[PDB]
This record gives structure tokens, C-alpha cells and sequence, in this order.
């Protein structure tokens, strides 16, 4: 399932897309890399736009 997440960290700002079976896995994969990249804090997501949003 194509999934996209906006890595809007406090200073670090970057957009990212990826694949995943469901959304929980995608969010996990996105959360991991987001955390690996030191980016997290707020975690918003919508099913209508099917896009993930993150921000510190």
C-alpha cells in the first residue's frame, strides 16, 4: 500500500514516501526511520488523504 509521510522535524524538514502492506506497518516503518533520523514528537495521519504527517 503506497504511503507518504512528511518529515517536518523542528529544524530538519523532508518529505518521504514508501510501500507497506497496511497503514500500521507503514507508520511503524515511517516511525522507525523517523526515529532513526532523530525525527518524531507529533504524529498526525488521515485516511482521506492517505498521507502521514510528523513534526517535533
Amino acid at each position: 500500500m503506497t504511503y507518504k509521510l512528511i518529515l517536518n522535524g523542528k529544524t530538519l524538514k523532508g518529505e518521504t514516501t514508501t510501500e507497506a502492506v497496511d497503514a500500521a506497518t507503514a507508520e511503524k516503518v515511517f516511525k522507525q526511520y523517523a526515529n532513526d533520523n532523530g525525527v518524531d514528537g507529533e504524529w498526525t495521519y488521515d485516511a482521506a488523504t492517505k498521507t502521514f504527517t510528523v513534526t517535533e
